[PDB]
């Protein structure tokens, strides 16, 4: 019609902009100049809209898209309206089956680059040269919930990366914890069914806080290690950018000389590790179920590209049996204290998709999609995975041609004798559809293995034993890893774990299941067990109190790399601050606050009791981002309150409650001049308290003190103080 | 490698060659320079093969494509063989559901052009200028059989044209007879179930000759008009090049002024009309089930392009009710004597597909795919068709995005708010997915209907009546068109129809059904009825002999345009002759023979009792294409026997049968010199017989006779003599 | 209505009758006293029709099944004609993808019984006792052609038997020749693409007589053994009743003591071995493309039950 | 048809009618119902046209649409009264 505003305000700028500054938009409109090979190769399917006639799928233009065709303007709809029928028909068939697991996820385009050639240890083309850039598509996710469940639930997160190499797609389909729950793939449906919503009533969505999960866990002690990790703050990450990623399984690197090295893949978050606290995460699933998704998208639109360092734990073939645990057991981790992570490369995510359904929804990642230079191992969990991803995608994606769906296509050439199938796009001209053939001179042809561009040959591992359905006795050890994890945690981390098991176990209706988990915890650590028992009104028996603790892991009593916070890796860029306005802000405070934040790449959100504008003491007009209720403290990392007419919000329940929720969830809080009248709301001494920045104005050290607090993430020392506080 | 022959004889020349002279090939390899807009736009999806590596669909080069991965070379196959599984999965999912009806069909690419601008009568853009060339994709088919059934069955044939216009796809989905079997789409499942394979045991394939087909016919006399056509030689075409096409229904043309004109669409074969004879057709279903498909492919490879003229029967809106049948009645034809066909354009089929599955199996035609300039009518069968083709495509082609399947894609722009669906290819960047929207300035936008490039608007036909499930009383007349068709046939076409009914009803097991059908014939024509009753050994009753024939149609007692043969229109270009060889052929007969065939564009096939070669009297080495049994007379249009050493083949029972068969099927036979010894095998008098060319040698006179006869197609005066030929 | 004839000649006698004497019928109307455990458990899904009202699939009775709902009897069909849309919808979605290979086939119900207990060599319950009868379902087929292809082509024939045993279904999926064309499963798509219709034009239907098949055969000498059989009269059986059947592979028999015995499975036609001649066979693809399916259906209807040892 | 994979969604247990349902529709993906009727079309003589149509009537009658009068031109238009 010509419905946009004449000021062109309906359209976000094609330049990096801070979160909330502009309406968010499709990747290619938001950042047209951010390219990569894969992004360029999708131009054949991108479709514009501006200046084009509205049409049917057959290209016939539509005159009236507001009405069905009827016999009289008040008459019956006619079957002949083919415009209405194609339109409703496409609408009626929009949905596809969501992923069996990892239905909820958020994705983005990016690129990867190795620091140096790894040719000595792997002939994988994407790792052979530091100037070799490989496009990537990454999808982060939760395990249990459907596609419409919440982001900040407690859960293990999925971390899958599609590498569009020159010698094939390589998918690294990992999680954000270094182990999995089960050992053998045959039990996946059992474990997954136990964690998913119970079969009679489909409750609860996106949560393990229910009977079947803990029932399973309590009868399968192999699960404890990963359960420890999910029960910790690892299970509620601050963002997909602030968690670690792992392949979990031991795989093989094969070099040109044919030598196999055992490898465990890792991703290190260059923004560091940071997690929410439980009450915040649970509230955030309600106030904004799309928090991670939104944050990922906005970090990319703001230029805060999520960056990760690919790392490798490398173990020589000769050291296979040198640990107390089996290298092929997925419920066991390789302590970095024993086997360090070697820095391999950097992955940068710098552009959102155009259409979520087309790119994110249909992305198909598979762990068996490896390339020459990599190989598998006999890890029994991995072994079954190679069966499952290929299988599930014939029904999710409607057929065997899911590789022709734009996001999934190789950027490298692909030729073979495979034909037909639903949705076939490629029109093969080869006179032959079989080999060996003479009619096309046998093309395309097999290709011998070699140092570069050769065919895929599996490493000749010796295989020996009888056909058996048997767990390896080396896998029958379930408690030392959980114990190692436990002892590597800070005290406040240990308390949060205790609190996760406690909350969780309290949602289990059948008491005996709770007791059974407590007994299992007593096999790991008595202090953990007791603390959780106590929260559940359970007493340990004299026998539980004497269970002998599991042995150290290869002599290790703790590995600080297992903690989120024991070793400071804080990084403020991309974090966000809430600024609580009033109707006459000391503009001097605001300029100081704002400039200091921007200097460190920390965003702000101007908040108030209504939308619109307020005018500072000097006449500066301040645009309001959202209300105290509309953009709660759960969505920010810190809260700053500038002086002015504090009496304007001093008695505002929402303004006060904002501070209480923020204080409760250990976020740094800064009160300027009269804003200190809010000290009484959170019971802050006259003298002060670590974690609360206060001054007569937002000058001098005020923002630096506040920014040092943001660097340590949360004010852990405040925990005991929050114990009470009614919020 | 190098498996191909060093001589390069595995590869067909990329130049037009006669049927059987080269191996057939994918169209773009056979005629890389035959181009059209649609063909060039499929180049984004065409895939080569020569000089490429064999890879997985993920682009991973395969080293060994001869073996699965196993533990030991006599060991068990390993689940980690992702290369085997990908290849077997794709293979396992190759098939899609064939079309419910018209499953068996053959298709080629071509182009269309009008003879002149038709803007006085229609604003359809493809009809607006003689220089507007429109790419087409045509699919010819049978109705009843599966995708695997025979081409030369007795059946109605489909003739479907997809026009890729600049204002959208228009699909003209017609058949080879001017009417359909039934009146209301509600009975289509009933009719179709009656003719398809009976349900208990799924017999018979591709045949109407069974109990349920004739039970339905006998109880639903609206079907008799299409049945008369099916039982004539119209039901057994020589080729898809030599049959007519019809849209069947009355549609509308809409001009720039908005005046509506009633039109019935027609395809006139420029090769002319020709059909087989029942016994030849039926025997051809066993010797070459792919006969028509082959014939179409090879006509195109030889440069014998199937050409059809598009014709319109135009009726003014005011003459809606001037006939004695209802224009909306699909079981009624508009006699060309009443309303002549206006020659409007020509379609040329000039290129085979590259991959049958990709382009022919997945093509989706729909009668409802119309463009501004055309509209529907209330024809109750067409109204139901508008619903079905859209609906069936969702399962056949797996989703609502079948228009993104390359062969189906419009070549003109297409933009709307439709999103998702299984296998979405298009990646929409539009910020909006709804209209009206302000966020993308309401684009894509509606376009008012107009003279050119306008949006679609239905002709504003007045609708008046009550909501009723009721047949219009004007449709209740079932014998006059059938009779009109019967009186318009030559005496031998009449005879073939009688034999078509007799043979078919002879296969109906319940004798009461045959009697009921015969009662129906008595209402059409008593001569027809008795001749059919006589072969079933049924006696017409007194009452049935007095049934008063139906009235003429608008005073017509016959219309020659309804006969295949009444008016000479045959063309020899593209036909084929079998040349029966001997071990010492008179090389001067071959020379005169081949020179004249070549002058008319008639093809030849050199047959012998073994493959290899034979040497003429002169020393010319003559390559043999096939043996006598290998390329039966059924596959050729005429048989010529050159002189030489006739003793070599004069006792060959296959050679004798070759002539007995040709003879029985009314085919021209020419005997040179001593070849005249074969006359005793087909009991031809010493003085000769019309239909048989004989002479001392194969000079110019003899070949001119053979070519005159061939242009008359078959030797209809021979019918009476074949009775006494055991063949 | 009074649509059936008064003399009742539209209904086939529900007793054994020779080929062509009556119209053929669904097994349970033709032979209602024949039964087995598998036929009895299908009873819950079998649907009749005599004396019932014609309805939609939601159970609504239909008054007029001859017409669409329109605005005037010469008017446009309305979108609210839900009876027409359900019927056309069902019609529209009747087909499912044919079998990748062995799409052309004919089956029948029956029963199996061991001569004596084989518990010394196998603990398989269906062979544990001579009184133990196992209901079977058997589908015979060709390999190459589609579901609408001809029966008497030159082909290897499939012989699949589904054993509804008391300790699970056992499917014995074999062919009428003792070997297969190829050695490793990895080459299956290769071989099958070569035998199937060439990809450019989708010719020829149900025939190995074309270039790609022979190209393959010539480059893969391991195929020669099954080609030899296919080129013989084994490739054109007179009927499914006169062909042998083999499981092809070596499988194992496992007894209660845990002992393994190698085993090759065989089916012997109690009607003896018999085949057509090539010319007859190919002409029969033309005159009656459903000859084997019809012959099997009629043998059973006549009481000439196909028997296999 | 896509959500429930075919036209036999009425045979999925929760969706089935508890009253009689008999017609001539056959096949489709996941067909449960094994039809024994010799005929799969009507009118048919071989099953004496069963199952049969049933006239509209007060109870147990076939569906017949109310005969509403329809008068207007074929238009894509919003009634002015909905404005
Ligand atoms: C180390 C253990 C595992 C890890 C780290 C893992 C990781 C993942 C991730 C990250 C995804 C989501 C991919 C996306 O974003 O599209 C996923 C999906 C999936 N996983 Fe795994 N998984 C594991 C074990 C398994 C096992 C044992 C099985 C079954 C044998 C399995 C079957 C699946 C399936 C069927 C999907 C859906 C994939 C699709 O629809 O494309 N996973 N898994
Ligand atoms: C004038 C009478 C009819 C004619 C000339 C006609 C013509 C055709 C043709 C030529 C095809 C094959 C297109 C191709 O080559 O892919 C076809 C397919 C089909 N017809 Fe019709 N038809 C008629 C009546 C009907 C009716 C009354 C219905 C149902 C209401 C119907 C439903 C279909 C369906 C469902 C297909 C399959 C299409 C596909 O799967 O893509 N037809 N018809
Ligand atoms: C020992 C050689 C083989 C024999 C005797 C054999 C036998 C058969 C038979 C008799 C059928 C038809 C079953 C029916 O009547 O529905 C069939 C179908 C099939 N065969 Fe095999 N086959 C052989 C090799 C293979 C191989 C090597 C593969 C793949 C690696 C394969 C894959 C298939 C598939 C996918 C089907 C279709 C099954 C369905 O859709 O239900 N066959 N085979």
């Amino acid at each position: 019609d010509s419905l946009a505003p004449e000021d062109g305000s309906h359209r976000p700028a094609a330049e990096p902009t801070p979160p909330g500054a502009q309406p968010t938009a499709p990747g290619s409109l938001k950042a047209p100049d951010t390219r990569n090979e894969k992004l360029n190769s999708l131009e054949d399917v991108r479709k514009g809209s501006e200046n084009y006639a509205l049409t049917t799928n057959q290209g016939v233009r539509i005159a009236d898209d507001q009405n069905s065709l009827r016999a009289g303007s008040r008459g019956p709809t006619l079957l002949e309206d083919f415009i209405l029928r194609e339109k409703i028909t496409h609408f009626d068939h929009e949905r596809i089956p969501e992923r069996i697991v990892h239905a909820r996820g958020s994705a983005a385009h990016g690129y990867f680059q190795p620091y140096k050639s790894l040719s000595d240890i792997t002939k994988a083309d994407f790792l052979s040269d530091p100037n070799k850039i490989t496009p990537v598509f990454v999808r982060f996710s939760t395990v249990q919930g459907g596609a419409g469940s919440a982001d900040t639930v407690r859960a293990i997160r999925g971390f899958a990366t599609k590498f569009y190499t020159e010698e094939g797609i390589f998918d690294l389909v990992g999680n954000n914890t270094p182990i999995f729950f089960i050992q053998d793939a045959h039990k996946f449906p059992d474990f997954v069914h136990a964690v998913k919503p119970e079969p009679h009533w489909a409750i609860p969505q996106g949560q393990s806080a229910h009977d079947t999960f803990w029932d399973y866990v309590s009868l399968q002690p192999e699960t404890l290690h990963n359960v420890m990790w999910a029960m910790s703050d690892r299970g509620i990450p601050r963002s997909y950018r602030t968690m670690e990623g792992f392949g979990i399984h031991t795989f093989r690197l094969i070099n040109a000389e044919g030598k196999a090295t055992f490898v465990r893949f890792h991703w290190k978050p260059l923004a560091g590790k940071a997690s929410l606290v439980w009450d915040e995460a649970q509230k955030l699933t309600g106030r904004d179920p799309d928090f991670h998704r939104r944050e990922l998208w906005e970090a990319i639109e703001a230029g805060d590209f999520p960056e990760y360092e690919l790392g490798f734990q490398l173990i020589p073939e000769e050291d296979e049996f040198k640990f107390d645990f089996d290298l092929l057991d997925p419920t066991k981790l390789i302590p970095e204290e024993l086997v360090p992570v070697q820095r391999v490369g950097k992955m940068v995510l710098n552009r959102n998709p155009d259409n979520f359904f087309a790119e994110n929804e249909q992305a198909a990642f598979h762990p068996g999609h490896i390339v020459p230079g990599l190989d598998f191992t006999n890890d029994p969990l991995l072994q079954g995975r190679l069966f499952s991803y290929t299988d599930t995608q014939i029904s999710r994606l409607g057929g065997p041609n899911f590789h022709e769906i734009p996001i999934n296509r190789p950027t490298c050439p692909y030729h073979n004798f495979q034909r037909d199938g639903m949705h076939r796009m490629g029109i093969d001209t080869n006179p032959a559809n079989y080999e060996p053939n003479s009619i096309n001179d046998n093309w395309p042809r097999e290709t011998p293995p070699g140092p570069k561009r050769g065919g895929f040959e599996s490493y000749q591992e010796r295989v020996e034993g009888n056909k058996v359905r048997e767990r390896s006795p080396s896998f029958g050890e379930y408690y030392s890893h959980p114990r190692l994890f436990w002892l590597s945690q800070t005290p406040f981390e240990q308390r949060h774990i205790v609190d996760g098991f406690s909350f969780e176990l309290s949602k289990v209706v059948r008491p005996y299941i709770r007791e059974r988990v407590v007994d299992q915890l007593a096999h790991i650590d008595l202090t953990l067990a007791q603390a959780v028992a106590k929260n559940l009104g359970i007493e340990l028996t004299d026998d539980q109190l004497n269970i002998t603790p599991p042995p150290d892991v290869n002599g290790l009593k703790k590995d600080p790399s297992l903690s989120l916070y024991a070793i400071p890796d804080g990084d403020v860029k991309g974090r966000v601050v809430a600024i609580l306005l009033n109707d006459e802000v000391r503009s001097a405070d605001l300029l100081a606050i704002l400039k200091a934040l921007k200097a460190k790449g920390v965003h702000a959100k101007l908040l108030y009791s209504r939308m619109g504008e307020v005018t500072a003491d000097d006449g500066t007009v301040l645009p309001i981002a959202a209300t105290f209720a509309g953009a709660p403290s759960l969505t920010v990392d810190a809260v700053i309150v500038p002086c002015g007419n504090i009496a304007d919000i001093a008695d505002n329940g929402d303004a006060n409650y904002y501070l209480m929720e923020a204080y409760k969830h250990l976020k740094p809080i800064a009160l300027a001049g009269d804003a200190r009248k809010f000290k009484a709301t959170i019971k802050i001494a006259d003298q002060g308290e670590e974690g609360i920045v206060e001054a007569d104005s937002a000058d001098g050290s005020f923002m630096d003190e506040l920014l040092t607090l943001m660097a340590a993430h949360r004010v852990w020392s405040r925990i005991p103080k929050i114990d009470k506080i009614p919020a």
